């Protein structure tokens, strides 16, 4: 599954829902600290609309119990991300992914 570890507290009453968008940056790394990937690179954040899995399930299952302004780390199994056949190149089978996720806002 996901487990979520606070780094920096959000209102702690803002929960997203099915249905919006949730602006976040992330940087997501290898068991070992390797980066794979980061919108905090880009400097440009990410979005998605919650429910629609357009993102792993990890993150449909994490992001939900984080509150606007909260600042987590996601542990994912492979199961909850890109499972047995990972994506070759990026992501190998069977990773266990960490993400240091930050909610901005939800639209
Ligand atoms: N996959």
């Amino acid at each position: 599954g996901v487990q979520v570890e606070t780094i920096s507290p959000g209102d702690g009453r803002t929960f997203p829902k099915r249905g919006q968008t949730c602006v976040v940056h992330y940087t997501g790394m290898l068991e070992d600290g390797k980066k794979f990937d980061s919108s905090r690179d880009r400097n440009k954040p990410f979005k998605f609309m919650l429910g629609k899995q357009e993102v792993i399930r990890g993150w449909e299952e994490g992001v939900a119990q984080m509150s606007v302004g909260q600042r987590a780390k996601l542990t994912i199994s492979p199961d909850y991300a890109y499972g047995a056949t990972g994506h070759p190149g990026i992501i190998p089978p069977h990773a266990t992914l960490v993400f240091d996720v930050e909610l901005l806002k939800l639209e």
